[PDB]
Order: structure tokens, then C-alpha cells, then sequence
């Protein structure tokens, strides 16, 4: 029942990372539209990432969520690695931040719930995604998020994107759940603002400024939005809305910027315009 190259008719790359190319595929028997992401063993052995590859897949193939990129199969060939992957065609959500500058409070409101929602998922099963950004939200055909990118996963080192690194992984080497909650806390900035919250002229600068807690609030920004995302930005990660010790999801998602929100099938409802 395995699957093989000849059974797709390849497309156009989705994707180019540093030991991976996404390419969409489409099912000849079927017609279906995958996300295949393809790996060439050599340079994932030459390159000691079998661990890491190994984790994705597995941690992948735990996924069960509206939220998230689907692992539908794998085979492989001589040389290469496939992943049947979930195929979102929206793209990006940074593309449409890009598009429209800025969220406002009602999408802004919306799009965040999803990523919490997502969250609380995801941390439920002991899972850390730890490189959380705009660029791995994607959206598929209804405009409903589906997170991706799971080649930095931990299962309960690394260092995701600059903007989005959490203080504690600059300090103790250390990374949490909480600490995807960092991330959230950005992005919500970067929803409201339209840029991430901290911003430099490079990398060794950004970390800086995030150890330093050093960022600012456009005088636009919605208020309580403003307040929930100073609970995430919280330099202890013992003490970010969300992470246990704060007594989990439940705290956090009765924040009063979800007031309006309906947590029971997010997934069911329909997007608002983005606009
Ligand atoms: C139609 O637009 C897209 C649609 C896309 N749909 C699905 C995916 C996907 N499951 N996984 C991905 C992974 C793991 C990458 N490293 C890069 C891009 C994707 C991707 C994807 C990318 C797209 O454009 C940016």
C-alpha cells in the first residue's frame, strides 16, 4: 500500500529549506494536493540529522488537530526521503500581514484564539514546537490556520528565529512550553503592530534588546491586547499567562481580549475578512 514517486505529478517548490525541499504533488489515482517534502538521505547522514528528521516525522504522525499540517505518508527511494504532507493554499499568515500592514482588533482577536487553541493542543500531548513565527502559520483553503514545521520539535539546544527567541534560551541554554508562549506573544505584536517587537540591526543586537526586555507599544495598539501580550513578554518563564505554573490555558484564555470568543469549535466557525 506504500506510496512511490511515479504515483504524484510534481509541481512547483512550496518550499527550500537547508536539508529539505517542499514540492506540491498531485495524486494521479486520486487527484488529492500534497505538501511532499523531500530529503535526500546522504546529505541528512553527512550532516548528523538523523535525529532530527527521525523526531519530525514522529512527532508529526502524533499530530490528530484542525490546527495542524497532517503527515498523510511516507515512502522512499534510493536516494530520497518523502513526507506526505497537509497542503495549505493560503500560504503564509506573514504573507497577509504584508498585505494589509496590520490586523485589526476583530482578525487580530480571531487568528490569536486559533494559535492558542493550537497551543493548548499541542502542550496537552507533551509537545514543544520551539521556532514559532508567521512563517510556519499557514492557511489552507477556509483561511483557518494550520501550523507546520515541526523539524525543530521537542518531545517532553537548537534556537529558532531571532525575532522569536525566548529570553531563558539565550541565558540558560533552556527551553520550555512557556517558551512557545513567548513566541505567541510576539506574534500577537506583530498581528496588532505589524512587525515583530523586537528589531535590530543584527542578531547579536535582537538578542540584546529580548534579554533586556527592550520593546515598545504603538500608541494604536489595542489596549487589551496590550495587556495580554505584557503577560507573555514576561522575562521569567515562570510567570508567562499559560505555562503551568500559572496554571495552564485556563487562566489565559479567559484573558479579557478573548471575551468575545467561542473556544468550543473555533475550527467550525468562519474567518473573519481580512481587511
Ligand atoms: C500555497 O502556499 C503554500 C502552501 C504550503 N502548504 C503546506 C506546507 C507544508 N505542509 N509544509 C511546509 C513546510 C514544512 C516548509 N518547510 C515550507 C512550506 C510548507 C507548506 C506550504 C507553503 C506554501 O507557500 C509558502
Amino acid at each position: 500500500r506504500k506510496k512511490r514517486p511515479e504515483d504524484f505529478k510534481f509541481g512547483k517548490i512550496l518550499g527550500e529549506g537547508s536539508f529539505s525541499t517542499v514540492v506540491l504533488a498531485r495524486e494521479l489515482a486520486t487527484s488529492r494536493e500534497y505538501a511532499i517534502k523531500i530529503l535526500e538521505k546522504r546529505h541528512i547522514i553527512k550532516e548528523n540529522k538523523v535525529p532530527y528528521v527521525t523526531r519530525e516525522r514522529d512527532v508529526m504522525s502524533r499530530l490528530d488537530h484542525p490546527f495542524f499540517v497532517k503527515l498523510y505518508f511516507t515512502f522512499q527511494d534510493d536516494e530520497k526521503l518523502y513526507f506526505g504532507l497537509s497542503y495549505a493554499k493560503n500560504g503564509e499568515l506573514l504573507k497577509y500581514i504584508r498585505k494589509i500592514g496590520s490586523f485589526d482588533e476583530t482578525c487580530t482577536r480571531f487568528y490569536t484564539a486559533e494559535i492558542v487553541s493550537a497551543l493548548e493542543y499541542l502542550h496537552g500531548k507533551g509537545i514543544i514546537h520551539r521556532d514559532l513565527k508567521p512563517e510556519n502559520i499557514l492557511l489552507n483553503e477556509d483561511m483557518h490556520i494550520q501550523i507546520t514545521d515541526f523539524g525543530t520539535a521537542k518531545v517532553l539546544s537548537f534556537v529558532g528565529t531571532a525575532q522569536y527567541v525566548s529570553p531563558e534560551l539565550l541565558t540558560e541554554k533552556s527551553a520550555c512550553k512557556s517558551s512557545d508562549l513567548w513566541a505567541l506573544g510576539c506574534i500577537i505584536y506583530q498581528l496588532v503592530a505589524g512587525l515583530p517587537p523586537f528589531r535590530a540591526g543584527n542578531e547579536y543586537l535582537i538578542f540584546q534588546k529580548i534579554i533586556k526586555l527592550e520593546y515598545d507599544f504603538p500608541e494604536k495598539f489595542f489596549p487589551k491586547a496590550r495587556d495580554l501580550v505584557e503577560k507573555l513578554l514576561v522575562l521569567d518563564a515562570t510567570k508567562r499567562l499559560g505555562c503551568e505554573e500559572m496554571e495552564g490555558y485556563g487562566p489565559l484564555k479567559a484573558h479579557p481580549f478573548f471575551e468575545s470568543v467561542t473556544w468550543e469549535n473555533l475550527h467550525q466557525q468562519t474567518p473573519p475578512k481580512l481587511t
